[PDB]
């Protein structure tokens, strides 16, 4: 019900100002629409930003962009290690806009995630007011935290157990650079450029290795594949009685995870916010997956630990060379 300077059509004139910002992001941040490090980092940033929130107060203003506006404070916390890199890349591009910090952070994550084939078209609201103060320390879960502690933290923000697992489909387009300091950008699945369910499957393969210097760095546990990092907390969720059957649910069920991730993200990116305008039609529709998921080369069902023997895991093909090595996400 309107048409904007740059041409495109929308439901509200307020949404018209988002189209130049989306070009600035794709050019100057996402290396021309890639599902690379900066796309992944933008998603991570949105979570770290939004989880500075508690329904009972005292833990920050939520999805307010506090992590951008007050980064000198928040990027000094341990649990935010590596965030400073994202902030440094986002801050100059932010300044070429008149958005609030919250509206920028969460649009960058909506756009970046969509550069990943297989991801759901994410909702995007805007009109967030400026963040007031930095979140306090300790709002961001750490991979050594217990399952109990992590689910408790999420509850405070307003999320149930299942939603925590669906939110972790993010790790399908994700890597670690602060655990293995000599091995930056080590992915958590085989296909960090694709938002598929590979992640869920490769985390239940038997852990036999350690990547990089082959040593036990603190937040990681044994990985099934060379070049792949497995977080201690991801493996905890994958094996824990409370969550192991939820963990297997998405495998090769792309539509299942698309809806669950779309809905949990819709809530996450508005935590602590009220009174926003819907602008989801500015958000590009991400490409689809070129085909269903397959076992990595040299793996089969033989290699899985089923903590959910209540459900037959779905059959799937298995590319055949030798067991591969996954390179780091590019820079
Ligand atoms: C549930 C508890 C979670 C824990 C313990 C956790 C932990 C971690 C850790 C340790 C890293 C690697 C940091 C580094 O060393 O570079 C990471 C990366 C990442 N996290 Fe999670 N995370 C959690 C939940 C989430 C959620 C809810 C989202 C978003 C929906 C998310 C999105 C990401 C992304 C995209 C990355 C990759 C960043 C990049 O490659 O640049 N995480 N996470
Ligand atoms: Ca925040
Ligand atoms: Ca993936
Ligand atoms: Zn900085
Ligand atoms: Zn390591």
């Amino acid at each position: 019900a309107v048409t904007c300077p740059t041409g495109q059509t929308t439901a509200n004139e307020a949404c018209c100002v988002l189209f130049p910002v989306i070009d600035l992001l794709q050019e100057e941040l996402f290396d021309g629409g890639e599902c690379g490090e900066e796309a992944h980092a933008a998603l991570r940033l949105a979570f770290h930003d939004a989880i500075g929130f508690s329904k009972n107060g005292g833990k920050g203003g939520g999805a307010d962009g506090s992590i951008l506006a007050f980064h000198q404070t928040e990027t000094t916390y341990a649990a935010n290690s590596g965030i400073e890199d994202i902030i440094t890349a986002q801050l100059p591009i932010f300044q070429k806009t008149n958005l609030t910090a919250g509206d920028f952070v969460h649009l960058a994550a909506a756009i970046g995630t969509g550069n990943c084939p297989g991801s759901p078209q994410l909702a995007y609201s805007f009109g967030r007011p400026p963040p007031v103060a930095p979140a306090p320390d300790g709002t961001v879960p750490e991979p050594t935290d217990s399952v109990t502690d992590i689910l408790a933290r999420f509850s405070e923000a307003g999320f149930v157990t299942a939603e925590v697992i669906w939110l972790l489909a993010s790790h399908s387009i994700a890597a670690a650079s602060k655990i293995d300091t000599s091995a930056p950008r080590t992915p958590f699945d085989s296909t960090p450029a694709l938002f598929d369910t590979q992640f869920y499957l490769e985390t239940i393969l038997n852990g036999t290795l350690l990547p990089g210097d082959g040593g036990a760095h603190t937040g990681e546990v044994l990985s099934p594949i060379a070049g792949e990092m497995r977080l201690q907390s991801d493996f905890a969720f994958a094996q824990d009685p409370r969550t192991a059957c939820l963990w297997q649910e998405p495998i090769n069920d792309q539509a299942f995870i698309q809806g669950k991730f779309f809905a949990a993200m819709k809530k996450l990116q508005v935590l602590g916010q009220t009174g926003l305008t819907d602008c989801s039609d500015v958000i590009p529709v991400p490409a689809s997956l070129p085909g269903p998921i397959t076992f990595p080369a040299g793996f089969s069902e033989a290699d899985v630990i089923s903590a959910c023997t209540a459900t037959p895991l779905p059959s799937l093909a298995t590319i055949a060379g030798p067991k591969p090595t996954i390179p780091p996400v590019p820079l």
